[PDB]
């Protein structure tokens, strides 16, 4: 079996098991993160070990745990206890958010701020929000969370269409207590309903279109061996699952002809945060980091035929722990399929008489998470042509607030009194690159214009220049789409029939990064969506832009840090990290339901192969 | 019948006709372009007056003619003698390409330069390209053409694999004669193969491909009325053809609930510039002007069910006129369909337990073109939730030259002694707008970023700025990725629900301009591709941003001049000149045979509707 499989519902309650057995799982004890660690760098060994590492929470306000396990050997490899006033908290507990909710439903101020809006508490439904790190220094080493109240008019009413502006309360979730109830004023709450299920709002359903079926009727090209293992088309790659991370991709490779070439070792979306530009006192403290602090995977949907994924399909249900060590399994949360992607190569030669036309196609692995308002889809694509592209999908329900009357330059009207406020979906993707294998290095290119004189010139000349990023203090880089710059990974000891060494192109969208004040809070817990593209020299305990605790933790513990080090990175076992995201100002179009809006990037490849890879592709 | 109709064959004929009866079409007469003009702005008339432009060529030396004809009053309505020598030589004859081949065959200087390679006259093939202005006053007014050699060892083999270097002949089409034969030296010509249907090339097809099939059981959602209108998920518009511009679209209109709502009144691509980066004397007057030199629906390709387009299609077969005035048809030459296009709207509940998908289709609208070497795909797709996308795929063979022992920094190598010199695939398209009516103008948008401090500020605000652009010397733009640059069109006049104007945004690539020096012959030519955007007043004979007449013909006539007028733009009869291109460093990769590489745009509804357009499309 390989030691990249899906951990599995045995191995969870193995897990359990031994922590039990340890006296690390008592009944006040709660799992707040639990997931397989990658073999180690040197796995020239048969020493099947799978380990887990699993966060430990203390229901009763105990310091909580971090414990490496060994589910091969049966035994606790290590436990340490975490000071989470110094290194953070740990993710949100789903059981937790109700508490929030409950808590203030009898809190007196909270009480008094519905009354003055005539609100009845049973309809209010509070979002339970991670709360940053600001200028309240009673929350330091405390589980403290925040709440946005939304009316909901009944059971199946989009509360979001009615939000209570001018009041938020904090709220300390393990000694059960509000320590805060902020009102900075009443402010009408939108009436108007937001429900695109209602048929007076949708009126009547259209009836125009007409069933578009996909279909495979000799079943797929690719093949799944191992629960986990992709062969497609030339392509080798085995598709993880991480609760933090959600789908993660090992070992991508491609057959070249007998030898088969390793390209990333190990590609994820290691952490994606969405800072609100909202400057009002009521959201001004909003920065979700789904994947660092709610853990993108926990949330992911069950997808349905037809609906979610539509075609000859092929789903793998990842096994997750719950809070108590149990497993749990997300029926459905991965769809894998391959697509036509319309013309791949084509020549009607005049000379020649041949006309050569030749289709393309692409291997779709994605999965779905739902955070409250926001859901997201990740999507990885494999190219017949040796390319790599991840794109994310952002849809669901804006977040809103009251529209000032007045008005306002951070926040978009949707709705007669209802307004948007202006943010950003910023994503990071840690790409551990294995080009040929691990000697990589990293090149940016840029397109360098040329003036009309006496070499050469009749002003029609253009080149590109190539500089070589050799140490980490150097290898933080901006995006110059003026100037076509691009970044290429490649390997210096493995080289193309031409001699030149082999690489693969990285292609990014140039959407503006992080915005916020360089000196602002987020821009310290979130400094890695300040640039476009860092290097670092590997290291297995580097595993996340920000850090493994991202919940109420100050920022630098991450990227910044990493690179302080400044280790060579020209010819070596290097990572990847690119920033990328969408700054989103809400429109009436993406009122009451946002329609899908995408970012992300792609990797091409650069002299890799020493043709067309795909001279061997059949026709139809 | 619409006033849109594709031009019929019964309507050339009618024509030639016209013209002969005239006297305009004797025996040595050549129809150099032929094409229906579109209705004048002021067409609230019953008078389907159908005009069609013509370009006459004589093919004897004297002057050409510039005709409109009225096929429905059976009459010539204007014929100006064209003086070629300011305004512009006329596009290129298909008849035109064979003779400079026969020409150089029994040239003594040139059959000199082949025996000086050992190469037989019977294998060179010489590509007949468009000669630009350049420093060769004896070029003027006269109809001159560059040839360049490349081998061709047997009958159905790829001659582009075996450029003959060093070596070029100009040519003079209309007094069949050589003007010059210029040899720089002699360089090896490359003798590997780059046949990709050669099985030796190619090895063993792979067998791993299983059929996809994609099928509409019911036929599909759109349906083609008078030959070329289009109605599809509330979409209106006439799908023309134009043999200079191709595909072009006419009055595209959404439904919006009773409400017919124009957007776009005219879209096409006006103009694509394909410019060299090589600077030596035998490659750095190429530049070809595809549209305006070659004219692109010349050389439309058929395009063939389950190759070129895959699905359930209905095609278009436009009607061209010949050289002589007779009708052909280039059948199958349009491919329209609908495919789906994912998740269109997505959101799992907590609160009121409702779970909601979507799925989102657009319609295609396509057509190819081969030119020599390259082959490009125009594709126009329009969306279900009100957005406009247009896409170029570029695929074909790389242009070839020799590849210098000592290396170059403006060719990249492909084979041994195989080179691909660098260049650019720049487009130019032309917005007729009509957002809600002909009365728009085009706010350029910026995000701004702001400081941390008294107003407002825990460093988390950001903003964006809107500036509109008045008149016609302040409405030539540039990109700007970092502040997330793009450019709204909306009329003032018509405002939604919120009351704020209606308008579309518009998206672009941000890929780099045009990079040649800015004295070069090329920037002067092709000057609307050293911006970004540029947007002037409605005029009926302001139609390409070059001119009327690309060929050997010296730059500014088109978008500089008519800027210069400096018209009204704010809330005016617009027109939007939108710049896109490929910057492209040829790789291993795409020898022998080019994998498709894209670029476009894309036009999103910004505060078009009232509210979500798709909240009415049914599931599944
Ligand atoms: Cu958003
Ligand atoms: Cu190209």
């Amino acid at each position: 079996a390989s030691p990249f499989r899906l951990a599995s519902a045995g191995e969870i309650s193995e897990v359990q098991g031994i922590l039990r057995t340890a006296g690390l799982l008592g009944p006040e004890k709660r799992i707040a993160y639990l997931g397989v660690l990658d073999p180690a760098r040197g796995a020239g060994s048969e020493a099947e070990d799978r380990r887990f590492r699993v966060f430990i929470h203390d229901v009763s306000g105990a310091r909580p745990q971090e414990v490496t396990v060994s589910v091969t050997n049966g035994t606790v490899i290590s436990a340490v206890e975490l000071d989470t006033a110094a290194t953070g908290e740990l993710p949100v507990l789903e059981e937790e958010f109700e508490v929030v909710e409950q808590l203030l439903a009898t809190d007196e101020r909270w009480l008094k701020a519905l009354a003055a809006r005539n609100l009845d508490v049973s309809k209010v439904r509070v979002a339970p929000l991670s709360a940053g790190v600001f200028e309240y220094a009673e929350e330091r080493g405390r589980r403290i969370l925040r709440g946005l109240a939304f009316v909901q008019d009944f059971p199946e009413d989009s509360a979001w269409a009615h939000p209570v502006d001018g009041l938020v309360a904090y709220v300390d979730v393990v000694s059960k207590e509000v320590t805060r109830v902020i009102d900075t004023g009443v402010f009408p709450v939108p009436a108007e309903h937001g429900n695109y299920t209602d048929p007076e709002l949708t009126g009547p359903l259209r009836t125009t279109q007409k069933p578009i079926s996909i279909t495979q009727p000799e079943g797929p090209s690719f093949t799944v061996t191992g629960g986990n293992h992709i062969e497609w088309e030339k392509w080798s790659l085995d598709v993880g699952f991480d609760v933090r991370e959600g789908v993660v991709l090992h070992n991508i490779a491609f057959r070249d002809g007998d030898r088969l070439r390793p390209i990333i070792n190990r590609a994820s979306i290691a952490e994606m945060v969405v800072p609100y530009g909202d400057p009002s006192p009521i959201r001004s403290w909003q920065n979700y980091f789904d994947t660092g602090e709610y853990l993108v995977g926990q949330y992911a949907n069950s997808l349905e035929l037809g609906c979610d994924c539509l075609g000859d399909i092929t789903y793998l249900s990842p096994v997750i722990s719950d809070a108590f060590g149990n497993p749990r399994e997300i029926r459905n949360g991965i769809c894998m399929h391959e697509e036509d992607w319309g013309i791949l190569a084509k020549h009607s030669d005049l000379w020649s008489g041949i006309n050569y036309t030749r289709r393309n196609r692409r291997m779709v692995i994605s999965f779905f998470t739902t955070i409250g308002n926001y859901d997201y889809g990740f999507y990885w694509y494999l190219y017949l042509d040796g390319t790599i592209e991840f794109e994310a999908k952002a849809t669901g329900v804006v977040f809103t607030s009251a529209f000032p009357e007045g008005g306002s330059d951070n926040i978009s009207q949707l709705a007669p009194g209802l307004g948007a406020p202006f943010h950003q979906h910023i994503f990071s993707a840690r790409l551990d690159m294995a080009i040929d294998g691990f000697t990589n290095r990293v090149e940016e290119e840029d397109v360098v214009r040329q003036t009309m004189g006496p070499g050469n010139e009749r002003g029609n000349a253009f080149s590109r220049k190539r500089t070589v990023l050799t140490r980490e203090s150097e290898a933080v880089r901006e995006a110059d789409a003026r100037t076509g710059r691009t970044w290429i990974i490649s390997n210096p000891e493995s080289k193309n029939r031409l001699n030149e060494p082999v690489g693969y192109k990285l292609h990014a969208h140039n959407q503006p990064t992080l915005l916020a004040d360089p000196g602002s809070s987020i821009a310290r817990r979130a400094a890695f969506a300040t640039k476009d593209l860092w290097v670092t020299r590997y290291a297995d305990d580097e595993r996340y832009p920000t850090g493994d605790f991202v919940n109420q933790h100050s920022g630098g513990a991450g990227l910044p840090s990493y690179i302080a080090q400044d280790r060579d990175i020209d010819g070596q076992d290097i990572v990847v990290w690119h920033t990328f995201g969408l700054t989103h100002f809400p429109r009436v179009e993406d009122w009451p339901i946002m329609p899908v809006d995408t970012v992300g990037f792609k990797l091409r490849p650069e002299g890799f192969f020493d043709r067309s890879p795909v001279l061997d592709v059949p026709a139809n």
